[PDB]
């Protein structure tokens, strides 16, 4: 529209030539309103030049600039930053309303004799003529004073505004502009983060900037011809709770490049010390992520064919994402393709894509209520008195796992919908992140007045 004035909200490194070093406050001229995540910027501050990732910097003097102003986050998301345990009381964030489009929310941790740690949400009304107001006895011209003034009393509010909510630099959408296709010196893998059937994955970094994460497949696994025709696609999907697609190494051994998630593996992190302390509504909050991101890939028209705790990924506040979506169809192992082998994953997959290759959306619901087995028994192998071999032929007559206990019953239920024989009759994402989200009498509800 017209090139005007931004303000960098994160540091960001400079990981190619192109692109601009800028850290936290810099004036930017960048075009404003134009489409794309990386957007040409000429900083004001350095005199440097170069492309920069769209999400990194908002309007000067506006709302968005403001490091309290979280955008169109989720009452949900909101929480789950704001309940972290080093957060003093009065740790806040304002964002959009979900249930009132044009209006504000303050979102503020506290404490309570009954609840204990929890977050109170205040809903803020913008008026014509600009200003905001929690309650109508006290009201502001800006949202910036309503934070300013309720920083030095409560006056209401369950507790004074201390701390804006910690945030950690969120992700760019991709490595860098037209980043796509890269030279495998281009990744310095640095720390072996485990390994898997076809191959080992990486902790490394591009361009010596940017740290990622790089699966390296055994020669063999599939195609580069068949990996880059897919990978054009999963470059495509693109969700909060998906792990992101960065970049491919066409010639193999492929080297996939993506989101480094730092807490490891759903499954690993629901055994051991970290798996001790966690309790059912945060299970059941775990469960919503990765509902949130299938139903996105449902949204999408695909299918990740082999999704199971091992296959989701842990960050920072319990963040989960799905990962290696996808990538079980390239497999050209002649075992695996017929789905036969101690590689393959039998006891999450439907009957249907088990015995006549049928894998849609709807097998991947069936994959999310043994899922739902691992995280209600932290980790728990599904079938746990039963070997691969027996346990198609003993799906195929009808046996579904019963009950684990410590598992509430009514989503034991939720497991036997996923589990239904007929697909088409296999409930929805959508459904199952909504069921899940709401789990508690947790569906958008009080705002305190
Ligand atoms: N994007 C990632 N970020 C951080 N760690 C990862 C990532 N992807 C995989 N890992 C780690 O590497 C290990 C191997 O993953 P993978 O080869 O996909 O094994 P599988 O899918 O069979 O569990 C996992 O246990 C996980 O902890
Ligand atoms: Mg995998």
């Amino acid at each position: 529209r017209m090139v005007t004035t931004f303000v960098a909200l994160y540091d960001y490194e400079s990981r190619t030539e192109t692109d601009l070093s800028f850290k936290k406050g810099e004036r930017l001229q960048i075009v404003n309103n134009t489409e794309g995540d990386w957007w040409l910027a000429h900083s004001l501050s350095t005199g440097q030049t170069g492309y920069i990732p769209s999400n990194y910097v908002a309007p000067s003097d506006s709302i968005q600039a403001e490091e309290w102003y979280f955008g169109k986050i989720t009452r949900r998301e909101s929480e789950r930053l704001l309940l972290n345990a080093e957060n003093p009381r009065g740790t806040f964030l304002v964002r959009e309303s979900e249930t009132t489009k044009g209006a504000y929310c303050l979102s503020v941790s506290d404490f309570d004799n009954a609840k204990g740690l929890n977050v109170k949400h205040y809903k803020i009304r913008k008026l014509d003529s600009g200003g905001f107001y929690i309650t109508s006895r006290t009201q502001f011209n800006s949202l910036q004073q309503l934070v300013a003034y309720y920083s030095k009393h409560a006056d209401g509010l369950c507790h004074r505004l201390t701390t804006v909510c910690p945030t950690s630099k969120p992700q760019t959408q991709g490595l860098a502009k037209d980043a796509w296709e890269i030279p495998r010196e281009s990744l310095r893998l640095e720390v072996k983060l485990g390994q898997g059937c076809f191959g080992e994955v990486w902790m490394g970094t591009w361009n010596g900037t940017t740290r990622v994460a790089i699966k390296t497949l055994k020669p063999g696994t599939m195609s580069p011809e068949a990996f880059l025709q897919e990978a054009q696609v999963m470059k495509k999907l693109r969700h909060e709770k998906l792990v992101q697609l960065y970049a491919v190494v066409s010639e193999e051994p492929i080297y996939i490049v993506t989101e480094y998630m730092n807490k490891g593996s759903l499954l690993d992190f629901l055994k051991g010390e970290t798996g001790k302390y966690l309790r059912l509504p945060q299970l059941v909050d775990m469960s919503a992520q990765i509902a949130s991101g299938m139903a996105y890939v449902e949204r999408m028209n695909y299918v990740h064919r082999d999704l199971r705790a091992a296959n989701i990924l842990v960050g920072e506040n319990l963040v989960c994402k799905v990962a290696d979506f996808g990538l079980a169809r390239l497999i050209e192992d002649n075992e695996y393709t017929a789905r036969q082998g101690a590689k393959f994953p039998i006891k999450w997959t439907a009957p249907e894509a088990a015995l006549y290759g049928r894998f849609t959306i709807k097998s991947d619901v069936w994959s999310f209520g043994i899922l739902l087995t691992e995280l209600t028994t932290k980790g728990r192998v599904p079938y746990p008195g039963m070997v691969n071999r027996e346990v198609l032929d003993q799906v195929e007559r009808g046996y579904r796992m019963p009950c684990p206990p410590e598992c509430p019953e009514s989503l034991h239920d939720l497991m036997c919908q996923c589990w239904r024989k007929e697909p088409e009759e296999r409930p929805t994402f959508e459904y199952l992140q909504a069921f899940l989200e709401d789990y508690f009498t947790s569906t958008e509800p009080q705002y305190q007045p």
